[PDB]
């Protein structure tokens, strides 16, 4: 089966990169080819759809640093990206609701990636949703997270995305959000974020049995996403929940 490998990333936007995950979440229909994105996001927090921006992060400190806040789509918690994290998505065709079969079926293909890298690691293990880590949507090396995910189901479709913490600043994630127990990739191994990334295609096209070929957006996902990112994720109201 052949899927699609998007190389699409706007970092200097990370309000935009959101918006194109959900498009092309959103525009996808139940047979399309199943679609691996990675990206990075320059200094970010992005908070969970349900959350309280000024209960999850200081503001104060975001400005001043010149951290951009955005929300997206999915629910769970808030997190710091830099360059230094990639981040991948991946959406497919669903035939049931189950989002635990979902998250484990792609953590176990991100297990199977890392392994290629010589990184041993595991999903966690406690179902607690408001922990920082070892959670079952984290990857931990062991008693440290590397890698945070959320996801979103609906008839047809299903959305998993992924923040790996390769070389990022592990000081200003801790600072940002409102530190001993996450760590990098590259604590563990001397791997460059294209490594990372190409053990990543192996991984996920080994383990979900998919031949992702490099391919491009197509002009309705665009204009989905230029669409969102207009009238919802460039809008304050959206993105610090403020009414009018």
């Amino acid at each position: 089966m052949e899927g699609r490998l998007l190389l699409l990333e706007t970092p200097g936007n990370t309000r935009m990169s959101l918006a194109y995950d959900e498009a092309i979440y959103r525009s996808f229909q139940y047979g399309d080819k199943p679609i691996l994105r990675f990206y990075r996001h320059d200094r970010s927090v992005i908070i969970g759809y349900f959350q309280v921006a000024e209960e999850e992060v200081d503001l104060d400190y975001m400005k001043k640093n010149g951290i951009m806040l955005a929300r997206r789509y999915t629910g769970g918690g808030a997190v710091y990206h830099d360059l230094g994290d990639l981040n991948f998505s991946v959406v497919r065709s669903s035939d049931d609701m189950d989002i635990t079969s979902m998250f484990r079926t792609m953590n176990e293909a991100v297990v199977n990636s890392l392994r290629i890298l010589g990184l041993d690691a595991r999903p966690g293990e406690l179902n607690d949703v408001s922990i920082p880590v070892n959670k079952k949507t984290d990857i931990m090396a062991g008693e440290k997270k590397i890698m945070g995910a959320a996801g979103a189901m609906r008839k047809g479709a299903k959305l998993w995305h992924a923040a790996m913490l390769v070389h990022t600043d592990l000081d200003m994630l801790s600072a940002v959000l409102k530190r001993e127990r996450v760590a990098n990739v590259t604590d563990f191994v001397d791997v460059s974020i294209d490594e990372v990334r190409n053990a990543l295609i192996r991984g996920f096209s080994e383990t979900l049995h998919i031949d992702f070929r490099e391919d491009t957006i197509t002009e309705k996902e665009e204009s989905l996403a230029r669409e969102l990112f207009d009238k919802k994720y460039s809008t304050e109201e959206w993105n610090m929940g403020l009414l009018r």
